[PDB]
């Protein structure tokens, strides 16, 4: 009763460690530790022998992240045996380097940084993760205490690109001399070379996946390819800097009032909008059960770097199998969740009587629209456009003037508060595996809800589609009357109208969301947005906007030029300045 529970204890780790195996790990790596002379053996023995032939299957194609992650977790789960006999002991081994990660100020992503982090320990590298939300202080501070050999930062909102600009400009100024790695969703090698490296004189460079990763780190920590390298990526920084600036035959953009001026063409008075069935601040809830459904799934294998629409991807040659593999482990979790009650999502919606008032939507306390109790900002492409109008969400909704009744929502959705726990009760386990599909699924479990409750919307709430019944397909398809845009996306880049929302339907209150210095949400799984019904309202970026409608905007808004200039960084159409 046995066969592989029956070779050198040694042989058994190793592959226990591929195989992704832990309900022999604590035994087996103990009987290898009595047999070893000293602790430390296990580790550079049967453990690191291990896991290079993970890092091969890797580079074939033969295992991928999934896996690996999967087989972390009993590298890990080892080590988490060897500490106190490892600790008494004399030389207690050393590392291919250290690095001190942490996602940048402001900022609450992190599940890429985890799978970047993973990869590099099962590199024999050590990481210091500061977490999320980390002033460059406290990534500087810590880098120097702990003597990392280079600090990562990382971003997933355009805030983030200033922050990680703000290290760059620190590290320079208190002489460090480290390489400087930036990566995460915002970052992009053009704004890497355009926007943060001539900041440090030390090495900075970007890196598009945890994979390459390793690769940069192996030379920036190598005796030899170091000098190579930087030098290459700096000439080649070089190159895409001058290339974005050499100005295209672009078209000419247009001024504010220009651009005003050719708004949304639309006939209001033979139009009357969908009269909003329930106005009003309510509080939503939905069961796992509910959501699971509403779930889109391929961006979740992305998460795990699985490439291919899903459920094209199942059946895909190459990664088909474990994508198969992911998805069942995926919803024996859900199954978990929604049984345990352990992740409750929650949200609360608001219908609200509105009009447009130039490019902004005027909130009214009720029907008799006579006193404005918020008001939704909204920005308007600067381009100069012939035969399409100068596209504004605020075109999409029936001016004061019309004297037309038209309406505004507002939504705020979460996987549950409960995210930020149960991951920590796997990182306590030493579980990344686990703690990083909790937090896959609660993001697919938020913007679930968001699907689940706009139609709610279109359908009940405001009930302007209540003969609708589309497929999941369809719904990510986006074939329905209406939009739901959030703060963030190009349809509208202000974040910090998020505020309005959360003030607006008392977010706060009513499910235990909040916002960061930087307008982030949390729980991070979270979604908040408007709500638009206009049948011809679409996602119109946009775009590069000039110093006019900035300073307009910063009059409406009541805050800094400089101020709005940092929030609306990515659209300045001007000299960034
Ligand atoms: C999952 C996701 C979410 C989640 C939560 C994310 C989280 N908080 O962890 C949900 C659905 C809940 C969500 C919400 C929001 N989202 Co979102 N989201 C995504 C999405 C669909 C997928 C990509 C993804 O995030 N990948 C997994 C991650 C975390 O991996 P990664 O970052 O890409 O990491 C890889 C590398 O970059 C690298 N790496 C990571 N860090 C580091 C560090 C170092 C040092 C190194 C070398 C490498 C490295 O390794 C990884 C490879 O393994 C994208 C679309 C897209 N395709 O870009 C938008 C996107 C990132 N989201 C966006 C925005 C607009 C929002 C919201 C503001 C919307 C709202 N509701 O108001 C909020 C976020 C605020 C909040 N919650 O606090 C934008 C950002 C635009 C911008 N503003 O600059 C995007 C690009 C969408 C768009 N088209 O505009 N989102």
């Amino acid at each position: 009763q046995a066969e592989w529970r029956s070779w050198e204890v040694n042989k058994r780790l190793e592959y226990s460690l591929v195989k992704g195996i832990t309900e022999f790990i604590e035994q087996d790596t103990e009987e290898a530790r009595q047999q070893a002379t000293r602790p430390i053996e296990v580790i550079e023995g049967p453990l690191m022998d291990g896991m290079n032939v993970v890092g091969d299957l890797f580079g074939e194609g033969k295992m991928f992240l999934p896996q690996v992650v999967k087989s972390a977790r009993v590298m890990k789960q080892a080590v988490a045996y060897l500490e106190p006999f490892i600790e008494a002991s004399k030389e207690q081994g050393k590392t291919n380097g250290k690095m001190v990660i942490a996602t940048v100020k402001g900022d609450v992503g992190d599940i890429g940084k985890n799978i970047v982090g993973v990869v590099l320990q099962c590199n024999n590298y050590e990481i210091v993760d500061l977490g999320v939300m980390v002033p460059a202080e406290k990534i500087l501070r810590t880098a120097k205490e702990v003597n990392a050999d280079l600090i990562g930062l990382s971003g997933l909102i355009t805030p983030s690109l200033d922050e990680m600009v703000n290290v760059a400009k620190e590290m320079e100024r208190q002489g460090f001399t480290i390489p400087l790695l930036i990566g995460g969703a915002t970052t992009s090698k053009a704004h890497t070379a355009v926007k943060i490296e001539q900041n440090y004189s030390g090495p900075t460079v970007y890196v598009q996946n945890a994979s390459r990763t390793v690769g940069v780190v192996a030379a920036l920590l190598s005796d030899t390819q170091r000098d190579d390298f930087v030098a290459r990526t700096r000439k080649e920084y070089e190159t895409v800097r001058i290339q974005h600036g050499r100005k295209k035959p672009r078209t000419p953009p247009v001024t504010l009032e220009a651009a005003r001026d050719n708004d949304f063409a639309f006939d209001w008075q033979a139009y009357t909008p969908p009269v909003a069935h329930r106005l009003g601040v309510q509080e939503v809830e939905a069961s796992i059960e509910t959501l699971r459904n509403y779930i889109d799934w391929t961006p979740f294998f992305m998460t795990w770097s699985l490439a291919g629409k899903y459920p094209r991807i199942l059946e895909d040659e190459v990664v088909g199998v474990e994508a198969q593999r992911l998805f069942k482990d995926a919803n024996d979790m859900l199954d978990k969740l929604s049984a345990e009650k352990t992740l409750n999502p929650r949200g609360v919606v608001g219908l609200f009587p509105a009009n447009r008032v130039g490019d902004d939507i005027e909130i009214y306390r009720d029907e008799t629209r006579t006193h404005v109790i918020n008001v939704s900002h909204h920005l308007r492409q600067q381009t100069e456009k012939t035969g399409f109008a100068n596209y504004c969400l605020a075109d999409f909704v029936a001016p004061k003037l019309s004297g037309k009744a038209d309406y505004i929502g507002a939504f705020a959705v979460t996987g549950g508060l409960e995210e930020d726990a149960l991951a920590d009760a796997f990182e306590a386990q030493h579980d990344d595996y686990n703690k990083i599909m909790v937090k896959a699924l609660a993001d697919r479990l938020a913007e679930a809800f968001a699907e689940y409750l706009h139609e709610r919307v279109r359908k009940v709430y405001w009930g302007y589609a209540p003969n609708e019944n589309l497929s999941n397909e369809e719904l990510i398809r986006e074939n329905y009357q209406g939009i739901r845009p959030a703060p963030g996306y190009p349809a509208c880049p202000e974040h910090t109208e998020k505020a309005t929302i959360w003030e607006l339907l008392e977010v706060e209150k009513h499910t235990g969301m909040k916002l960061t210095e930087s307008f982030a949400m949390w729980p991070g799984a979270s979604v908040s947005g408007w709500y638009f019904s206009h049948p011809d309202s679409k996602y119109y970026a946009v775009a590069q906007i000039q110093r006019d409608q900035v300073e307009d905007y910063a009059r409406r808004k009541g805050m800094s030029v400089t101020e709005v200039e940092r929030w609306l960084a990515p659209n300045l159409g001007y000299d960034a300045d």
